[PDB]
């Protein structure tokens, strides 16, 4: 009894909703939340990379704060290879996007005791001198630590904190030298080569779009990447600089700004406006601002993105435990579920799938949790608030989209099939968060790939040739969707589905909503 | 600034809604609430009857508790004559329904001092003997009063109250005779011939469907009347008896039960179930139950009807003052507005248009008020509760209807055009109470006439011949609606409208919703 | 600008609420969510145990699935010693509760290769024979594994899964022997001595209250423990058995049932009824039911407990990372915040403070997060739903409690001071979740200790002697509270506070609510 938390989504109060969550109430088979996997050593093999797709991966993240263009291009080459191995059946084929995550303006240390993987070790109380003297860039040890950020002494003050290697090792500025800093270890631990360095509450003047970044960005264009995750986006101008760089050749590449610092949070509205999406980069944010305040920023950002109808990604450490274990911790499971309940379009994995010993189990665990959570969403209230907070508009497609969602809730439809060239029609259906999956049928493969950034949209790439009889070309595509659905288990023959189409070819003419039974 | 109370319908709380009602905020030109006018001496002239239609009349009520079949048939004949005078332009033509209101089981007195219009006069304290002795049926005076209800002494007790002529004259049962009753006048006033008599809290055994009623009902069928207003409906069986009488030949005649007594109110759910609609007959109800409790019964009945999606009429004394004056009282204006706000499909006039000296002003006053009130409805909350309280269903037309309404609210559409044979598709749109007018296009004239019983539906009768190309026959009708709309001032060229259609000819296939711009 | 998320708790919609969470909006200094710390090797030292209290600990959990009575009595002795070291100032004194967590019916393995801390290692595919033959209880290795549960072969089937050491190592029943089982390792890893064993979807007949449990429970009474956390509570009868055991001598010891398995979840209502509180024991639950479904059970249990007004504890792995690191992962921070937002009375730590290398940092991290989260609660909606879902009652204290909370919201009071003997009066204020801290003043120390189980209640133990003038005895206590408040930073001199008192000594006479300014 009870499917996809029906008894619960049909309750008057949120509290009653909660009281009704049933672990014995199976969820639907469809999974709306996109899963971005950072690709690395543990997941670079075309062989295992096919298992990544099978398991759930939708977007492949290339962390460009590491690796050479020659390396990534091979990663990219492998992704596409594994991806296409399924293209021999347009029905079962699952598009996969490629995202380039810029290095941006980050600070890192040099090499430890010369050796490649040598690791010194600081101790509470011990002192450490930070040098900018390049002579030591490959001679880092318990007393001298080198950094890239050379303009450092001019932005950091006496009494400041410096964190290294994901804020695990903290230091305090005792004395500000000329080309160096005399700190004092607040908490030790071992220190490896080239690690991350955060300067909380310090105006780091590094370039929004560095030299190397422009290189990587132009490489992304040449590599035909679907999206770019810009790191350390502080203001709107920063987003604009990335637009310019991508320029005309890549005007269609979505720029997902990453909020990793305090300025980014303050100037969020400004950034969200100039971006296509947002990523709540918790890793750096958890070091830049006190950890206890991160869920506030996450919830705030996810909420404002839902209001704006722009994609939002919740990333970093969602399943860290799994880098070394086959099972995630109770807190990690709880974390994922809440990101979905918070209303995030995509959840992410980094170390979990880049170097961990259980990449496939991590990805699989996210498919599972997001599916359970998506069902626990309180649609009754969410739909209501979204419609209310939604601006007044006279755009036929906008009205058609809301109508489709309302209609879908009314008949518990198996899905909302949408024909789209650019994806916009399907985006609009998504911004109203229906419970049914949004099967977006398209012939444009870039839009099919980029579609994963949206909650609910299940991209489907039509390969069939255009019929001369537009009416039958449309009906053909609607059937394509109808089959994908039947095959993936979203719905059966008798079931009812909502179909969105337009009155003439081209974009921006969606305006037809039909409640159709499955063939 | 502000149209049709937009500022107000867009407020978070009801209280804020009220605070925003603007008398300087003009309403749309369309009027959703049907207006039923009781036709009589003051409005029987084809010449004036055309002005009734112009002014706003949608349904013509024939009070069959008076007049001869020969008389009514002529009334009917005149209505249709005045009505068809406009048929020479399908676009400007306004359908008009004919309703037969049964006499039912009513009690009336005999003739005063023989004379036709003679009027005696009782006095508080004075005694009055009620006789069943037929010898006096034309000899009524200050001492002997005759009644039709002969089984009276067997149902009335000592101490009971008897009201005469719309509860204006009250009497009390002092002594129960064998064939008479010795009362005492509680409040006097004059007493004319054949007046109404109520026996509050008394189980009058009169027949739900009397002899004469069966005659009148069968006459209704032969006269091809759209609806029947059954008087004093006490239980479901009563409604059933009227169904049977109308039988197969008139199975398509809508039976609007009238709640006029205490039993009717108690067994309401039972009655509403077996009926097509309900009429809150306040006149008799105001005598049968204490006046202060009428608004409770009205609001209760109207609310339950909205929940059930069945038509509800608020009738009697809405504009009495106007029987003799050109202006209505503040209370009457207030009464009409609240009936609309209460959510009644139709408002009614009786004496105001049957014998009053300003029938046209009364009808015009209702077009005016209803329009103002319709705009003051708090749709935000109404729509919400209707959808919640609405049962779960998998009927495609139902889903399509809700979708259309949601869509209409999203783009402030000028209308919701609906193609329907039986009326059902348009009914469903109406039960969800959209702000826009529901232009229902049909070729069946009976359904066009009966449609007035529903809030929002604006019937439009298509006279064009069926095209062989169904697609074009549909498009033709949608354009018919599009023109009626343009001509009645509902919308202009650029405006957007919602259009409801189906996928194949025949009833029950509506499932297509399109946001279309006006040609 | 903005304090304790005021701008946010004052928004019409939840979505708007979220959009307003400000990381730059400091929270009040008071922290409502109780913190239960499991005491062990890393936190048993009276010296460090004083730092546990300073850092935030409110309740000390004794995990009786380990250690000897002699050991625990010493832990208890140390807790009280550290606790009382502050009693020399009733104002700054912070009560601390002692909770006994039963071993209950658990299954564990024997010893590895004889050696105390020796660890074998299974491998996927490899086979393992499970023996009940006591000869091997201290000879466990890669081929023979021993178990306590001897009736095992009779409840497990062929094809079943067996998990060992927090579901990290899984096994599958290939062949069911007579006194043994021939399994196959699904996922390896190392295997230590005496580890946990779960038999998902298997009806383990072990005793609700085992032999050892009765011993421990009686020991708890003799030790004067405030509460008992009953493990693996499956039905109401189980709770009853624990009541009986504690019997008359310990009728005042609160029984917090722990839901660790599937039956417990199904029969929750039954258990919640018979218990004083509930603990969502995620560890075992996460093994007993699929991990992805835990947040469903957690949110469900927490919600139903808030509805019932009984304490609920969210426990296990909330900050695992911190067992070895000074910083928690983003997921763990997110986990804690959501448990508070979910509406849990208490958060807990186990390995984090029993054996971890940073117990104090773990406890401190919870004080911090819970405070931030408590401020992000959406009171506007929570209060509303709690009041609506709250049964109708004529109990003066109940009405007085609601009135106090409403009043507190109206004037942004610094606190709600409540005089209570049993605690009940303060409980009732807590079940309505006010934003302000509930300073409960009492002379009964057991009730001051047990009060931590409730969200918002800040226990304060009055040591002053009873005045003969009851009126002044009361006024004295209210002032005691008034000072505690001023010292802890809850409120200043000018501030306003809500005060709850009664009209006569004894319990159940609270009925007086006063809005008083701080002396
Ligand atoms: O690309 P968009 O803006 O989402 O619009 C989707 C479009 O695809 C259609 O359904 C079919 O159009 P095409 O044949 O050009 O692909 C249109 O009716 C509609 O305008
Ligand atoms: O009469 P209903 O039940 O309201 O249905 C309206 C019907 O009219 C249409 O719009 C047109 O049908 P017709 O050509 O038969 O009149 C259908 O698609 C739809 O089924
Ligand atoms: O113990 P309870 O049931 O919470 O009631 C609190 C009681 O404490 C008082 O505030 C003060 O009474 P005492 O002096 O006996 O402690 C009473 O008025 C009230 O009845
Ligand atoms: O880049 C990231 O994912 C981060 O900084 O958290
Ligand atoms: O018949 C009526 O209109 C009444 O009784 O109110
Ligand atoms: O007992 C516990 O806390 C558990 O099992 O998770
Ligand atoms: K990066
Ligand atoms: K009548
Ligand atoms: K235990
Ligand atoms: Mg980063
Ligand atoms: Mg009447
Ligand atoms: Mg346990």
């Amino acid at each position: 009894i009870q499917t996809q938390q029906l008894h619960a989504a049909m309750a008057d109060t949120f509290l009653e909703h909660m009281c009704r969550l049933d672990i014995d109430s199976p969820p639907i088979t469809a999974r709306n939340t996109g899963i971005i996997c950072t690709i690395g050593p543990a997941s670079r093999s075309v062989e295992t990379l096919k298992e990544m797709i099978k398991s759930g991966m939708n977007v492949a993240r290339l962390n460009f704060s590491h690796g050479t263009h020659e390396y990534h291009a091979e990663t990219i080459k492998n992704v596409r290879t594994a991806t296409e191995s399924f293209a021999s059946d347009p029905i079962l084929y699952r598009p996969v996007a490629v995202a380039l995550d810029t290095k941006g303006p980050e600070i890192r240390t040099g090499l430890i005791k010369g050796s490649g993987t040598a690791e010194v070790e600081l101790k509470k109380g011990a002192t450490l001198k930070i040098t900018l003297d390049n002579a030591y860039m490959e001679k880092c040890d318990e007393n001298i630590l080198w950094l890239d950020y050379k303009n450092i002494c001019k932005v950091v003050e006496v009494g400041s904190k410096i964190y290294v290697d994901d804020g695990l090792i903290s230091l305090q500025v005792k004395q500000k030298g000329a080309d160096f800093l005399v700190t004092e270890v607040e908490n030790g631990g071992s220190l490896g080569s080239k690690k991350g360095v955060n300067l909380p509450g310090a105006a780091v003047d590094l370039p929004a779009v560095s030299e190397k970044d422009i290189q990587d960005l132009k490489f992304g264009v040449e590599q035909d990447v679907d999206m770019v995750f810009a790191s350390f986006i502080r203001k709107a101008s920063d987003v604009h600089e990335v637009r310019k760089v991508l320029g005309e050749k890549g005007k269609n590449i979505k720029i997902i700004s990453k909020i990793e610092n305090h300025e980014g949070v303050r100037r969020f509205d400004e950034i969200l406006e100039a971006s296509d999406g947002i990523m709540v980069a918790r890793g750096d944010l958890g070091i830049e601002i006190p950890a206890e305040k991160v869920f506030l920023a996450q919830k705030m950002m996810i909420g404002r993105c839902n209001r704006a109808g722009k994609p939002v990604i919740c990333a970093t450490q969602m399943l860290e435990s799994m880098i070394k274990k086959p099972r995630p911790t109770r807190a990690e499971g709880s974390d994922v579920a809440n990101a979905v309940l918070d209303g995030a379009d995509c959840i992410m994995l980094s170390g979990e799938t880049a170097k961990g010993d259980y990449p496939l189990e991590a990805v699989r665990m996210q498919n599972l949790i997001a599916r359970e959570a998506e069902a626990a969403i309180y649609h009754l209230q969410l739909f209501e608030e979204l419609r209310r907070l939604a601006p007044i508009t006279s755009d036929p497609t906008e009205a058609t989209a809301v109508g489709a969602v309302e209609a879908s809730f009314k008949c518990c439809s198996g899905a909302i099939i949408v024909l789209t060239k650019s994806g916009r029609s399907a985006h609009q259906v998504a911004r109203y968060r229906p419970r049914a999956p949004i099967i977006a049928v398209t012939r444009n493969p870039q839009t099919a790939r980029q579609a994963h950034l949206y909650r609910g949209i299940f991209p489907v790439l039509c390969k069939d040739p255009v019929q001369e009889a537009w009416a039958e070309d449309v009906d053909l595509r609607v059937n394509f969707a109808m089959n994908v659905g039947k095959a993936r288990g979203f719905f059966k023959k008798g079931d009812v589905v909502i179909v969105l189409t337009g009155w003439r070819p081209g974009s921006g003419f969606t305006n037809t909503m039909r409640v159709v039974p499955v063939p």
